[PDB]
């Protein structure tokens, strides 16, 4: 069926940012319905989600993702 | 200077309105703005503002408005 599976077997710059916006709305991952089924989300890696959305090594590993919708 | 003066010297239908709607965003009368000195509205009729406004003889007499904005 739906299996997942990750390992991880580990046997052994300067980054400015700068924002200024008087008005701001942000939206990240956003899934909108009015008649569904499933609405199933999944998050393995990273949704860094803002005005001064800033991601720096963030998904650096096994991550697996295993999604049967339906049938 | 600004003078406003209003007399009335009174000596002596079917109206079916119907309204469906899911979602609905309404605005009447609006003044915006960032950087003003006057921002007077000024209202002697009728403003009737909604998602089924309905206006039936509203402004049936003598109505008078004086500005003198700025200056």
């Amino acid at each position: 069926g739906v299996v997942a599976a990750a390992e991880k077997t580990k046997q052994g710059g300067v980054l400015y940012v700068g924002s200024k916006t008087k008005e701001g709305v942000v939206h990240g991952v956003a899934t909108v319905a009015e008649k569904t089924k499933e609405q199933v989300t999944n998050v393995g890696g990273a949704v860094v989600t803002g005005v001064t959305a800033v991601a720096q090594k963030t998904v650096e590993g096994a991550g697996s993702i295993a999604a049967a919708t339906g049938f």
